[PDB]
C-alpha cells in the first residue's frame, strides 16, 4: 500500500500546521484518545490517575508526552514510507515493555483524524484525510509486522 507522493505531498501540508503548536495539538489528540477509548487510559500507569479532561489538560506529563509522540510521528511521515530505521526502536519499545496493542493504534489514528478534521478544515479536507488515514494505515500495518518479528501479537 504506497503511498503516492501526491498524498504524501497532502500528508506534509497538514502536519505542517501541526507543527505551529505540536504541544497543544498532542494535548487535543490525547485528551480525545482518553474520552473516547478510556481503557488505553486506565491500562498504562502514567496517566491512570487523571480524572477529568480539566486534569488532562493541566498535566505538564500529559503535554510532554504528547510532544514526544506526535514528534516520533512526525518523523516517520516526513520519511515517506521509507521509516524502518525509526519503527525498530518505537516496536520494540511498544511490544516489549508497556505492550501497546494494534487496536489502540488504530485508536490514537481515529484520534488523530479527528483533532486534524476539527483544527485544520483548510488543509483537511476528503483527500487530504484520505491520504492520511493512507499513511497512518501503512505505520500500523508496518509496526503491526515488527510486533509479530519480536514475538508479539499486537
Amino acid at each position: 500500500m504506497v503511498l503516492s507522493e501526491g498524498e504524501w505531498q497532502l500528508v506534509l501540508h497538514v502536519w505542517a500546521k501541526v507543527e505551529a503548536d505540536v504541544a497543544g495539538h498532542g494535548q487535543d489528540i490525547l485528551i480525545r484518545l482518553f474520552k473516547s477509548h478510556p481503557e488505553t487510559l486506565e491500562k498504562f500507569d502514567r496517566f491512570k490517575h487523571l480524572k477529568t479532561e480539566a486534569e488532562m489538560k493541566a498535566s505538564e506529563d500529559l503535554k510532554k508526552g504528547g510532544v514526544t509522540a506526535l514528534t516520533a510521528l512526525g518523523a516517520i511521515l516526513k520519511k515517506k514510507g521509507h521509516h524502518e530505521a525509526e519503527l525498530k526502536p518505537l516496536a520494540q519499545s511498544h511490544a516489549t515493555k508497556h505492550k501497546i496493542p494494534i487496536k489502540y493504534l488504530e485508536f490514537i489514528s481515529e484520534a488523530i483524524i479527528h483533532v486534524l478534521h476539527s483544527r485544520h478544515p483548510g488543509n483537511f479536507g476528503a483527500d487530504a484525510q484520505g491520504a492520511m488515514n493512507k499513511a497512518l494505515e501503512l505505520f500500523r500495518k508496518d509496526i503491526a509486522a515488527k510486533y509479530k518479528e519480536l514475538g508479539y501479537q499486537g
